[PDB]
């Protein structure tokens, strides 16, 4: 049934049961030739009244990380969330999808200097994406959350809250497009700050806060979004502290 389940794609996963449904893989133009250029394990993810505002996404591989720049060049996003550092290991958990400053090209698309502003905690960054039947690219800002421990779940609520209200304003002049949020496996810290993101969306434009139907949402478009049943509480925690200001 699942696409993520061919042989050919079996690679391209970091996580054998996080695998993106057919209904919602995030799909991009086959390459070269024709036949499976058109994988990764991402998918589509619906907000606060917006049909597929996230990309609930993995992070890369290089042996897959031109696959994660074509998808976000693909869908035009200009936001990316990561919500994890490189390394706790096994491997690579994630990134230098970026440049460690030089201009690294990924076959057509070429990302670019001028990122680097750290704030409480998370660390912006400005790239310049460009493709190779050329535009130059929304000053793709890259918002890396440093506030996320490696282990248990976050202090206090904030900088989750400070970094989301990042992210939700940037898409604003950037044309309202898709946000791409990842982690390793792109499902319990992705899939929190996405519940997180919605819930606070809903809390300050009608009040509410389904923080469970939403999860429920959640679960229904990609395997396990919001796993470690504490990071959650988190949510409603992060949930809490913010009507308190």
């Amino acid at each position: 049934m699942r696409t993520g389940n061919l042989p050919a794609n079996m690679k391209k996963n970091r996580v054998l049961q996080i695998i993106p449904y057919e209904f919602n893989r995030v799909i991009i133009p086959v390459k070269r030739g024709e036949e499976n250029t058109d994988y990764v394990n991402a998918s589509f993810i619906d907000g606060y009244r917006q049909k597929d505002s996230y990309i609930a996404s993995q992070g890369p591989l290089l042996h897959t990380i031109e696959d994660f720049w074509r998808m976000i060049w693909e869908w035009k996003s200009c936001s990316i969330v990561m919500l994890t550092e490189l390394e706790e290991r096994g491997q690579e958990k994630c990134a230098q999808y970026w440049p460690s400053d030089g201009l690294v090209s990924y076959g057509d698309i070429t990302v670019e200097l001028k990122k680097e502003e750290e704030c409480e905690s998370y660390t912006v960054r400005d790239l310049l994406v460009t493709n190779t039947r050329e535009n130059k690219s929304r000053q793709i800002r890259q918002f890396h959350f440093h506030g996320w421990p490696e282990v248990g779940i976050p202090s206090d609520g904030k900088g989750m809250i400070n970094i989301i209200a990042a992210v939700q304003k940037q898409q604003q002049q950037s044309g309202n497009h898709p946000i791409t949020v990842h982690c390793s496996a792109g499902a319990g810290r992705t899939g929190t700050f996405c519940a997180l993101s919605t819930v606070l969306e809903r809390v300050k434009a009608e009040g509410i806060l389904d923080v469970f139907q939403t999860v429920k949402s959640l679960r229904l478009q990609r395997p396990h979004m919001v796993q470690t049943l504490e990071q959650y509480e988190f949510c409603y925690k992060v949930v809490q502290e913010y009507i308190d200001a």
